[PDB]
C-alpha cells in the first residue's frame, strides 16, 4: 500500500492507537514512559530530549566535546515547552511528506516500514520465534475506566526522538543485547534515531567550475529532509540486519598536523555513496558481503526450522514465516522448504547498499550536498521557519522556482537565501581545537580539528590480497559494483512489499535485558609543541586583530607573526607596494581602481608539463617540502606533486597469495575448468589491487591535495579582506567633504574581488587534480602492477606445470590449453579511474595522462 503519513497536534489525546504513552528500550522498564505519535505505520516520534547514556550537565556547553568531527552546538532550552513540542512534530510529519513526494523517497519508507525485525535473537533457538526482547517489543501503557488495567506490547520499527546534548548531531541507534547486535546479524532490530530538523550542517563546493562569481563557494545549508533521509538509510541497513562492522579507516595520528576522529565504518560510506565507497578496498567489499550472505543463510534456515513461538500462542507461525520469506526474497518451493536465490539476494544486496544512498537521493531530489564524506563542515545554522511555504516547501525544499531560487541550487546559497538562516553564536558552539606553539618568542594558534589533514593509517586497509587460493571446479570470481543504476531502483517491483503487515499488537515485554551506551565528554583543547611553521602559521600570519586600524601588507612572514599590525601577502612585490601606498584624495578612485585590478591579475597567475600551475602556492601555504622557500616553480619541475605533501605515505602492496590447483584425474572438464577459473580469478586479483592502490590514494594522499585546496580558498579570502580593510581605513581618513567628492561602491570592490577568487581556484582545482592524479600514475600504480607481473609469472609457471601434470588426461587439447594460458597472461588489465569515480573533472585529468 502507498505511504501514509498521519496528522496530530502534541495536545492530541491518547487513543491507545496513534498517540500512546510508550517505554522505550533503554528506559530499561523503570516506570517511565513517553507520549509517542504513530508518524507513520512502525514509525513513532517522541518529541522529548534524548537523554539515555548522557547526564543533565552534558545539555550544557562546557569546555569539553562529545566527537572531535562536529562543531557542537548546545541548547537545553531546546523543547521545553509543550508548543516547542508541538513544532517539532508539525515539523517532521512536514519532512516526512517531502520524503514521499518523490517515489525513491517513499520506497526507502515503504521499505522501513515493512522490514520488520525477526522475532528472534541469536540467543534465540532456530526452532522458535521469541518477542520477549527489547529490540522487537516495546511496551505501552493503557489507562482506561476500571475493567481492564496493564501493559501492553506493541511491535516497532523506527523511533525518532529530539537530540541529545549536541542539537546538530543526528544519530541512528541500534540496540544491543548481551555485547551483540541483531541489526549486525540478519536479525533487524528496532532502530533509535536523534533528531533536530532546525540546527543543520554547512559545507562548501571548492571543487567546481565557473570563474564568474554567481555566488560560488559562499557556503551552503543542508536540507533537513536530505539529513532525515541519511539517517533512514541507517535505519533501513539496520532493520534489514545488514548493519555490518568490518575493517575500519582509521585516521592516522602520529604526526601534528593529521585529523583527529573516530573509525570510519564502510556502513557510514556506503550510505554516503558517490566517491566514498571506493575508499573501502574490494577485499572488504567482499568480506561485508560475505558477512551479510551468511547471516541470511542463518534466517533462512531458521524459518525452515520454526514450529512454535513461545512468548505468545497468539502469534500466527505462517503469517510470520510468510512476511520474513517476504522481507529478505527468499524463495518456496513444492514442498515448502525455503532457500536463498543469489539473483534475488544481489539485487537486494546491492539496492540498499548501492541504492539507497545520500549522493543518489540529494541527485533525484535536486538537493546540494557535500562533495565527499570527507569534505570539511562549516559551523552549523538555525532555519527561522522550516513550515513558512515562502521559505521551505514540500515539493522544492529551499530551491522554490517562485522565488528564482532553483537554478544551481541558489536556495542553499549562504550569500543568496540570507532570509532563510542565522548565524549561530560561537559562545554556544564547542569545538575540538589544536593549540600550536613554534619555537625566545613562543606563539600560539588555536586550529580547528578539522582545518587538519585526513590520513588514513596503514592498518585501515586489507591484505587479503596477499592469502592462498584454492582453485577448483567450480570457483567463482566475483566483482561488487560500488555503483547501481538509480532508474531501476525507482522502477523495481520485486522490492515492493506483497504480504501485508501484521498487527502491532503483542504481549507485554518482561526481559528488559539491553545495553545502554554511556557517553563522556573529553577536554576540546590539546596542546602540541614543533619547530615548522607550515600552513597553519601561513595562514594565520594572513589574519589582524579586530581592534587594529591602520594595517600593511608585507612580504615577510617573520614580520607578519610578530607585528600584528603586518598582515603577510604572497603576491608580488608591485602588489604589496601598490597597497600599501597613500595618495590624496583626487587619486584615490583611480588607485581602488588600480589595486583592485591589481588583485585579479595577481590571483589569475598561471604560467604554462601537463596542464597549468599556479606558481604563488608555495608562498602562500608553505605546505610539504618546505615550498615558500627558493623557488615553487621550479621545485615542481624537479620533484612534481610529492613536493606539496606534508606527508609521505607507506603504500601497502601485498605480494599476491599463490594459486593451488586441485587435481582431477580422470575427468577432463574438470580440469579444464580450473584452469579457466584460475585464469578469471586472476583478472579478479588485478582488479583488487587496483581497488586497494585506489582506496589508498583516496583517503591518504587525495585528502592531502584537498586541504591545499580548502587552504588556497583561506588565503586568498584572508588576502580579500586585508585589502578590503586597507582601502575601509584609508577612505575613512579623508574629510566629510573629501569622502563625498570621490566615492565608491563597497558592494562592487567585494564582488570584483571575490570573483578573481573563483577565477584563482578555478585554476588551482585544476593544478592539484593534476598533481593527485599525477601521483596515483607515477608514485602509485606502477609499483602496484609491478608486483601483478610477478604474480603473473608465478601463474604462468604454475598453470604450465599444471598441464604437464595432466597432459594424458587431455591428450585433444593440451597444446591448446598451453597457448591459451599464454595468451590470456599477456593481456595485462587496464587501469580505468571512471570505474571508481564520476567527477568528470578527475575522469578528464586520468584521460589526459599518456
Ligand atoms: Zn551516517
Amino acid at each position: 500500500m502507498p505511504v501514509t503519513i498521519n496528522n496530530f497536534n502534541y495536545n492530541d489525546p491518547i487513543d491507545n492507537n496513534n498517540i500512546i504513552m510508550m517505554e522505550p528500550p533503554f528506559a530499561r522498564g523503570t516506570g517511565r514512559y513517553y507520549k509517542a505519535f504513530k508518524i507513520t505505520d512502525r514509525i513513532w516520534i517522541i518529541p522529548e530530549r534524548y537523554t539515555f547514556g548522557y547526564k543533565p550537565e552534558d545539555f550544557n556547553k562546557s569546555s569539553g566535546i562529545f566527537n572531535r568531527d562536529v562543531c557542537e552546538y548546545y541548547d537545553p532550552d531546546y523543547l521545553n515547552t509543550n508548543d516547542k513540542k508541538n513544532i517539532f512534530l508539525q515539523t517532521m510529519i512536514k519532512l516526512f511528506n517531502r520524503i514521499k513526494s518523490k517515489p525513491l523517497g517513499e520506497k526507502l519508507l515503504e521499505m522501513i516500514i515493512n522490514g520488520i525485525p525477526y522475532l528472534g535473537d541469536r540467543r534465540v533457538p532456530l526452532e522458535e520465534f521469541n518477542t520477549n526482547i527489547a529490540s522487537v517489543t516495546v511496551n505501552k501503557l493503557i489507562s482506561n475506566p476500571g475493567e481492564v488495567e496493564r501493559k501492553k506490547g506493541i511491535f516497532a520499527n523506527l523511533i525518532i526522538f529530539g537530540p541529545g546534548p549536541v542539537l546538530n548531531e543526528n544519530e541512528t541507534i541500534d540496540i544491543g543485547i548481551q555485547n551483540h547486535f541483531a541489526s549486525r546479524e540478519g536479525f533487524g532490530g528496532i532502530m533509535q534515531m536523534k533528531f533536530c530538523p532546525e540546527y543543520v550542517s554547512v559545507f562548501n563546493n571548492v571543487q567546481e567550475n565557473k570563474g564568474a562569481s554567481i555566488f560560488n563557494r559562499r557556503g551552503y545549508f543542508s536540507d533537513p529532509a536530505l539529513i532525515l533521509m541519511h539517517e533512514l538509510i541507517h535505519v533501513l541497513h539496520g532493520l534489514y540486519g545488514i548493519k555490518v562492522d568490518d575493517l575500519p579507516i582509521v585516521p592516522n595520528e602520529k604526526k601534528f598536523f593529521m585529523q583527529s576522529t573516530d573509525a570510519i565504518q564502510a556502513e557510514e560510506l556506503y550510505t554516503f555513496g558517490g566517491q566514498d565507497p571506493s575508499i573501502i578496498t574490494p577485499s572488504t567489499d567482499k568480506s561485508i558481503y560475505d558477512k551479510v550472505l551468511q547471516n541470511f543463510r542463518g534466517i533462512v534456515d531458521r524459518l525452515n526450522k520454526v514450529l512454535v513461538c513461545i512468548s505468545d500462542p497468539n502469534i500466527n507461525i505462517n503469517i510470520y514465516k510468510n512476511k520474513f520469506k517476504d522481507k529478505y526474497k527468499f524463495v518456496e518451493d513444492s514442498e515448502g522448504k525455503y532457500s536463498i536465490d543469489v539473483e534475488s539476494f544481489d539485487k537486494l544486496y546491492k539496492s540498499l547498499m548501492f541504492g539507497f544512498t545520500e549522493t543518489n537521493i540529494a541527485e533525484n531530489y535536486k538537493i546540494k550536498t557535500r562533495a565527499s564524506y570527507f569534505s570539511d563542515s562549516l559551523p552549523p545554522v538555525k532555519i527561522k521557519n522550516l513550515l513558512d511555504n515562502e521559505i521551505y516547501t514540500i515539493e522544492e525544499g529551499f530551491n522554490i522556482s517562485d522565488k528564482d531560487m532553483e537554478k544551481e541550487y541558489r536556495g542553499q546559497n549562504k550569500a543568496i537565501n540570507k532570509q532563510a538562516y542565522e548565524e549561530i553564536s560561537k559562545e554556544h558552539l564547542a569545538v575540538y581545537k589544536i593549540q600550536m606553539c613554534v619555537d625566545l618568542v613562543l606563539q600560539c594558534i588555536d586550529v580547528d580539528n578539522e582545518d587538519l589533514f585526513f590520513i588514513a593509517d596503514k592498518n585501515s586497509f586489507s591484505d587479503d590480497l596477499s592469502k592462498n587460493e584454492r582453485i577448483e571446479y567450480n570457483t567463482q570470481s566475483n566483482y561488487i559494483e560500488n555503483d547501481f543504476p538509480i532508474n531501476e531502483l525507482i522502477l523495481d517491483t520485486d522490492l515492493i512489499s506483497k504480504i501485508e503487515l501484521p498487527s502491532e499488537n503483542t504481549e507485554s515485554l518482561t526481559d528488559f535485558n539491553v545495553d545502554v551506551p554511556v557517553y563522556e565528554k573529553q577536554p576540546a583543547i590539546k596542546k602540541i609543541f614543533t619547530d615548522e611553521n607550515t600552513i597553519f602559521q601561513y595562514l594565520y600570519s594572513q589574519t589582524f586583530p579586530l581592534d587594529i586600524r591602520d594595517i600593511s601588507l608585507t612580504s615577510s612572514f617573520d614580520d607578519a607573526l610578530l607585528f600584528s599590525n603586518k598582515v603577510y601577502s604572497f603576491f608580488s612585490m608591485d602588489y604589496i607596494k601598490t597597497a600599501n601606498k597613500v595618495v590624496e584624495a583626487g587619486l584615490f578612485a583611480g588607485w581602488v581602481k588600480q589595486i583592485v585590478n591589481d588583485f585579479v591579475i595577481e590571483a589569475n597567475k598561471s604560467n604554462t608539463d601537463i596542464s597549468l600551475i599556479v606558481p604563488y602556492i608555495g608562498l602562500a601555504l608553505n605546505v610539504g617540502n618546505e615550498t615558500a622557500k627558493g623557488n615553487f616553480e621550479n621545485a615542481f619541475e624537479i620533484a612534481g606533486a610529492s613536493i606539496l605533501l606534508e606527508f609521505i605515505p607507506e603504500l601497502l602492496i601485498p605480494v599476491v597469495g599463490a594459486f593451488l590447483l586441485e587435481s582431477y584425474i580422470d575427468n577432463k572438464n574438470k580440469i579444464i575448468k580450473t584452469i579457466d577459473n584460475a585464469l578469471t580469478k586472476r583478472n579478479e586479483k588485478w582488479s583488487d589491487m587496483y581497488g586497494l592502490i585506489v582506496a589508498q590514494w583516496l583517503s591518504t594522499v587525495n585528502t592531502q591535495f584537498y586541504t591545499i585546496k580548502e587552504g588556497m580558498y583561506k588565503a586568498l579570502n584572508y588576502q580579500a579582506q586585508a585589502l578590503e580593510e586597507i582601502i575601509k581605513y584609508r577612505y575613512n581618513i579623508y574629510s566629510e567633504k573629501e569622502k563625498s567628492n570621490i566615492n565608491i561602491d563597497f558592494n562592487d570592490i567585494n564582488s570584483k574581488l571575490n570573483e578573481g577568487i573563483n577565477q584563482a581556484i578555478d585554476n588551482i582545482n585544476n593544478f592539484i587534480n593534476g598533481c593527485s592524479v599525477s601521483y596515483l600514475m607515477k608514485k602509485m600504480i606502477p609499483l602496484a602492477v609491478e608486483k601483478l607481473l610477478d604474480f603473473d609469472n608465478t601463474l604462468k609457471k604454475n598453470l604450465l606445470n599444471y598441464i604437464d601434470e595432466n597432459k594424458l588426461y587431455l591428450i585433444g587439447s593440451a597444446e591448446y590449453e598451453k597457448s591459451k594460458v599464454n595468451k590470456y597472461l599477456k593481456t595485462i588489465m587496464p587501469f580505468d579511474l571512471s570505474i571508481y569515480t564520476n567527477d568528470t573533472i578527475l575522469i578528464e585529468m586520468f584521460n589526459k595522462y599518456n
